[PDB]
């Protein structure tokens, strides 16, 4: 009556198998999840791959979930069977440190687990989590795109929050692959100005009609370099000049990373003091965020384009989202036997 069916990677570097697990009694303080969507990020593969030498193998990966509660712990509030929820990037925190007590559950320094870190994910007909971390959908949020919004969209969102962003200021997004695409929609709802730095000259319409209101060549360096001064943030989505984009900060201006790059970055402490600018990262929202941006998505449309998948064609979804060409976010239906 525990039997969760999956997709697992059995080691680093293979292909998705199917993989029936025995999940156990549900806990009190959890919730079980019917899936109906999981978006797909490089996340993902990352974890797949073991790059961060934390996976547990075999991993169900999967952390974009959009379903339904079928099953409540005693413990759970606010929460109902048959209610739409999303999980995103961590399942359980320990509720009672002083981060947690006061809002900052994503900051948990007690006991606290990843959704597919140590943890079986959305990649799976249900899927377990701590009930705080459940986050309610307004009903009239579409939930084949939304998936992408616990992952994309609260990377983006919380650094907009910390640094009090507002409509008046100019914001600048570094590659536009998913992430970018998340970014820029985010922004033309806030009202900011925007700046796309691109490789590619050819999309530069796409990205306009997206909300950009400018797009640089990042490969011109004296294109980069015409930009000094003018962003209050800048969000890299990159994963490879940091000097020449730290100038493009104004006065006060923040440089932000969003995904988990591996290779250090060499930072200049004079770029750093001369302008008070700073360099900063911010992980996966706690729930209070995850709550406000799934409101804010459903008055203002900032659902990513998507290409869907059946679950059953994941290691189709993982080449796709290899190649490159997805446009933007890859979301699995879960397709499994009832
Ligand atoms: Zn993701
Ligand atoms: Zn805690």
């Amino acid at each position: 009556n525990n039997t969760i069916q999956a997709y697992a990677a059995m080691q680093a570097g293979e292909k998705l198998v199917p993989y029936k697990f025995d999940a156990g009694e549900l806990q009190p303080h959890q919730v079980e999840v019917k899936v109906e969507y999981c978006g797909l990020c490089h996340s993902d593969i990352s974890v797949l791959n073991n790059e961060w030498h934390s996976t547990v193998y075999p991993v169900v990966a999967g952390h974009e979930i959009i379903g339904r509660i079928v099953a409540l712990g005693s413990e759970a509030k606010g929460l109902q069977i048959g209610q739409r929820v999303g999980i995103g990037w961590t399942a359980e925190s320990c509720q009672a440190c002083d981060e947690c007590i006061g809002g900052q559950q994503v900051l948990c320094t007690g006991e606290n687990i990843a959704t597919i870190v140590g943890h079986a994910g959305g990649f799976a007909d249900k899927v377990r989590a701590g009930w705080q971390w459940a986050i309610p959908l307004p009903e009239d949020l579409d939930p084949e795109s939304a998936g992408p919004l616990l992952c994309g969209g609260i990377t983006v969102f919380d650094p907009l929050l910390k640094h009090k962003i507002q409509a008046t200021h100019h914001v600048g997004v570094i590659g536009i692959g998913g992430l970018g695409h998340i970014a820029i929609k985010l922004l033309k709802a806030w009202g900011c100005e925007i700046t796309a730095f691109s490789s590619n000259p050819d999309k530069t319409e796409e990205l306009k009609a997206m909300g950009a209101d400018h797009v640089v060549n990042s490969r011109d360096t004296e294109a980069v370099k015409a930009q000094k001064g003018k962003f209050d943030l800048l969000l890299s989505t990159v994963n490879v000049n940091w000097r020449a984009f730290i100038s493009t900060l104004a006065p006060n201006g923040s440089l932000h990373f969003l995904g988990l790059t591996l290779e250090p970055v060499p930072v200049s402490v004079g770029s750093l003091i001369d302008g008070a600018k700073s360099v900063t990262g911010s992980p996966t929202g706690s729930p209070a965020a995850l709550r406000q941006l799934l409101k804010f998505a459903a008055r203002k449309k900032i659902a990513p384009q998507i290409e869907l998948f059946p679950m059953s064609q994941l290691n189709e979804a993982i080449e796709r989202l290899h190649s490159g060409q997805a446009r933007y976010r890859i979301v699995l239906k879960a397709d499994f036997a009832e």
